[PDB]
């Protein structure tokens, strides 16, 4: 039995039927469904535990799984400490953590911040927005011949003004893996600063922040599993504890007085007011159902799924495939394309009477999209409790809608 | 049938003991418990409706979570959902405030208005903008019924006044600040007003048109949301005026690689993927206080008040932070110190009979410094506490302090 055999009866949202079709939800780098373990963790807390994070018992319950939730982050991208976990709301918050913490206060008018072509949104405005304030100027990698990170280009943009590197991990659109370690080794040479935005790699690729070397790491709990409203940043120890305080209030303070206050250590210095305590625990629980199944076989079910709909895929001749092929190495385990012809509105809408669930539209990166005259693009992106049959029905309905308007 | 008898099934976690006692929840000013409504509104999404907010998931979450803004609009009369904007909590939402409008708007000599009696969250966030603009911080004393001091403030008012930033209900001496004349005043000597309504949201209905705050913020979590979720409420045109905050993903209208442009009202100042789910929980939880009307609630929890600090003020231990419930209308709760007896001590040992309070300073330090108190002891109620739990919280105290004798 297949991965996603095993598992699929954990995720209730996946029993139910769309326009008369069993449902077939191909939308998972936009947001992921839930396990049972997760959404019981999250009833159990609210049933039983709730209180705030105290002598009274409820308090001490609550207290004691709400701190457990850290180290479980900190192994899961083997960070060398859980101090070097801050948790925000989504990745977007974690990003703009830094841009308004550390961006704001060591660029310079003329410092230079290499970014890439591909980014998403969220990893891009927060820079044009310090850049705005700073005079700090952004330049961007190119796609080489595969659609992917150029490395060399990257390597001709390096100068003694690059003070930041931010880069995506895995692309969201072209679902190319960036070589984020060696781009950390060249950054960190020419002096350089590098974040990584892992939002697609967190969920489906075994994470070592130590390897890579990265001074700070994005994720957002929505995607891997766990409900939306927390999202993690990861930095390390030595960046934080010189990085001065984003939002100020209850929690992060060490001591107040009318005149002045003084913040707490890492990594409550990061986190003001009361957290979300039920959500954070409920990511614990994610965490801890990943890591049952293992990244590692987590990953190679999705390559196993990946080759499946590139070659399917490619076999549709109307069809034009963005990113890097999947025989040339790992890839996100997704597909984004555009029909000859057809927007990919239509293909969206349409494929959806068939009870399949895909993306249209820009995917949050629209400067990528309008650098190649794309209007948009489709895109079907995968789990580990997605199937080989799923995709085939996909593939056909997809057949079929090429029908429709031809 | 008292109000609390009527809802008190609806609340799943109330039904368990603690130490071989029923639980008796008296810390809703920490945070507050939720009836199944809300839970199964949670559950409901995440077992059938997940999807980012087009197919058919995705056209029901977006469906269910754009709903939400009005029922918000409406619980505090905004004049428009779009004056509405989603947070994790009510600290998010003034820091917001504060790194948009204060941060761009206030310059050395400006002067801000706040009370000695506010929480750390509406205290910190500006003395960073102070810190870093040269603004300059006054503070509304308190009066001989440990409340604002309406008197003192007008005092406090000048040319230089900016910005008034005070608690509409506090989370320690449960005084009920006048906000209404306090902004009436703050406008016309030309300064904006954000009003802290985190201990008010919950309990006392709020009309944010009749109040004329500029600015008024909550948290979900007090009010019987989720953790995770909060809001800011901005007069339109002062929200439409403000930069945005946070950028990324859905707070966008386009992006370019040299610059982007912003969306319009609230979207503009929700960035990345939102707390989806939360929110159409919270929207749930506002259905649920709306059909048992605030008024009734305010109603009841007024009963209770006078019933607690009755009991309380019988026992000659104590001393007692605050006005009195005969004093003027105040909040359903009671800070206390037991004479010669730390909080956590007598926190720690109601706990042993089930009972659920809290010591500490409430995030009100300064405020404690004043009453030369490193904390106090906390007992707040909500709509499901009944007079039978107050009793058992005085046996107990008393019990305690005889232990200690
Ligand atoms: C959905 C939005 C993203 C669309 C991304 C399209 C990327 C793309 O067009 O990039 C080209 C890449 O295809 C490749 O171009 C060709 C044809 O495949 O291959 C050679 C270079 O080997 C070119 O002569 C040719 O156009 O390489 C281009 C240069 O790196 C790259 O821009
Ligand atoms: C509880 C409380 C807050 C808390 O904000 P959170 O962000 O929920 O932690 C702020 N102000 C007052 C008056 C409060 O009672
Ligand atoms: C989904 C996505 C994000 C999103 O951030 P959120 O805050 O969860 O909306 C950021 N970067 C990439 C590469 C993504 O795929």
């Amino acid at each position: 039995p297949s991965l996603a055999a095993t598992v699929r009866q954990d995720f209730p949202i996946l029993n139910q039927e769309i326009n008369g079709h069993p449902l077939v939800y191909l939308d998972n780098a936009a947001t992921s469904q839930k396990p049972r373990a997760v959404l019981e963790k999250l009833m159990h807390y609210y049933e039983n535990d709730n209180a705030n994070v105290g002598a009274h018992q409820l308090s001490v319950r609550a207290t004691d799984a709400y701190e457990a939730v850290r180290n479980k982050v900190a192994k899961f991208i083997n960070a060398r400490s859980p101090r070097e976990i801050v948790y925000t709301r989504n990745a977007t918050e974690a990003i703009n953590l830094v841009a308004y913490s550390w961006g704001m206060n060591n660029l310079k008018a003329g410092d230079e911040i290499i970014t890439t072509v591909m980014e998403h949104h969220s990893n891009l405005v927060p820079w044009q927005m310090v850049a705005a304030k700073t005079g700090a100027v952004l330049k961007f990698v190119q796609l080489d011949e595969q659609e992917s990170f150029d490395l060399e280009h990257f390597k001709t943009l390096l100068s003694e003004k690059t003070k930041l590197v931010t880069v995506v991990h895995i692309s969201n659109t072209l679902g190319c893996v960036n070589p984020a370690e060696e781009i950390a080794q060249l950054a960190h040479q020419a002096g350089a600063k590098v974040l990584v935005d892992a939002c697609q790699s967190a969920p489906h690729y075994p994470l070592d922040v130590q390897l890579i070397d990265c001074d700070w790491l994005v994720a957002s709990g929505h995607k891997m599993c766990a409900p939306t409203g927390i999202g993690f940043l990861y930095g390390k120890e030595e960046i934080l504890e010189a990085m001065p305080p984003f939002f100020g209030g209850g929690e992060m303070i060490a001591e107040v007085f009318f005149d002045h206050f003084t913040t707490g250590e890492l990594p409550h210095k990061f986190e003001a007011g009361t957290p979300a305590i039920a959500e954070a625990i409920a990511l614990g629980a994610a965490v801890d159902y990943l890591t049952d199944l293992g990244m590692e076989n987590i990953h190679n079910y999705e390559v196993e799924l990946t080759h499946y709909l590139w070659q399917g895929l490619g076999q549709i001749p109307q069809l034009r495939l963005y990113g890097p092929n999947p025989k040339h190495g790992d890839r996100a385990a997704l597909a984004s394309f555009n029909v000859a012809g057809l927007h990919a509105s239509d293909v969206a809408t349409m494929v959806d009477q068939d009870g399949i669930a895909i993306r249209s539209g820009h995917h949050c990166t629209q400067p990528l999209h309008r650098l190649f005259d794309a209007s948009g693009s489709a895109r079907a992106s995968l789990y580990f409790y997605n199937t080989k049959e799923e995709i085939d029905l996909f593939l056909q309905s997809l057949q079929a809608t090429i029908r429709f308007f031809s």
